[PDB]
């Protein structure tokens, strides 16, 4: 009470933050592009700054929280947190970050064909797999891996980003159940997430095995998680049978097929990743070697 949480509100301020352009919507919120300008000289950084939809109680503590576990990381393959903005004369909060200039990896692939090839694709790989393993580190769990919550800066280097749904395991076990649960990703979910509300580093890999098969699948039409598992289960279902068909389905060994051109190897990783056993699911370090392996075992 007596002192107030250490905040940095003149690193931001907002009549210098200026507009540039929307960008897109990442989980709960909106995202902008703005340029930082203090010396009012039409000069400045390039930021990227996330703001509520629904600016309810709820939501803005979920906010602070998703803007703490930013802040701790620090990583070459997480987004760079950068400050807050308190606008509306220090009533509002506003998250600035940097600025990827080629957005999401599910809209890149789709866009920049023509500079994507299976190389490339295990870079990518490889750089979530480290970004995933300093989470680990500091015992968060995404919850929302998916090449859509993964951005791009060049055509070398991807970011992991969108820490909305971000879980701390508590301190004494190694997974955290959600007990709110808002809209679930569930064609990225572990089994054991979608039957028991269970988030570990596990079903992260559960999740990152499925975002290999979308780098694989190069986002084609018809290819994604979503269509795929719809064809498999009855693309006439909805609602709750759609969840009850995926879970049998998943328990019984029912997945995502190899995409077309994948190396075998490749897939053999996705399945190994969806192991309905939690502990037989390969670590994100091993995950990490393997790949940079393979790519080193390439000629040259
Ligand atoms: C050509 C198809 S397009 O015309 O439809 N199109 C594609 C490119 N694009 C775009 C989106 C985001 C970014 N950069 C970015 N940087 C950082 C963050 C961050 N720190 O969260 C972020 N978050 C947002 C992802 C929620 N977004 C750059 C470009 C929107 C318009």
């Amino acid at each position: 009470n007596l002192y107030f949480q250490s905040m940095d509100p003149t690193q931001f301020e907002e009549r210098h933050l200026k507009f540039l352009q929307q960008l897109g919507k990442g989980n709960f919120g909106s995202v902008e592009m703005c340029r930082y300008d203090p010396l009012q000289d039409n000069t400045g950084e390039v930021v990227a700054v996330k703001k509520l939809q629904h600016s309810t109680e709820e939501h803005l503590r979920d906010f602070e929280r998703e803007i703490e576990i930013l802040k701790s990381l620090q990583h070459d393959n997480i987004v760079k947190y950068k400050g807050v903005c308190y606008s509306a004369g220090r009533r509002n909060l506003k998250l600035i970050m940097e600025y990827l200039p080629y957005g999401s990896l599910r809209d890149y692939l789709q866009k920049h064909k023509e500079r994507i090839d299976h190389i490339k694709l295990l870079q990518y790989t490889s750089q979530i797999c480290k970004g995933m393993e300093y989470l680990g580190t500091k015992r968060y769990i995404h919850r929302d891996l998916a090449t859509r919550n993964i951005l791009v800066e060049n055509e070398n280097r991807v970011k992991i980003g969108d820490f909305g749904l971000t879980k701390v395991l508590p301190q004494d076990k190694e997974y955290y159940k959600v007990k709110e649960p808002g809209e679930s990703p569930i064609f990225w979910y572990a089994p054991e997430s979608l039957t028991e509300s269970k988030f570990s580093v596990a079903s992260d890999v559960w999740s990152f095995g499925v975002v290999l098969y979308e780098l694989f699948t190069y986002i084609e039409k018809s290819k994604s998680p979503p269509a795929e598992f719809m064809r498999m289960i009855g693309n006439d279902k909805q609602g709750q049978m759609i969840v009850f068909h995926l879970i049998e389905l998943l328990k019984n060994n029912g997945r995502l097929p190899r995409p077309d051109g994948c190396p075998d190897e490749i897939y053999m990783i996705m399945t190994e990743c969806w192991n309905n056993n939690v502990n037989q699911r390969p670590s994100f370090r091993d995950l990490a070697l393997r790949v940079d392996q393979i790519r080193d075992n390439m000629a040259g």
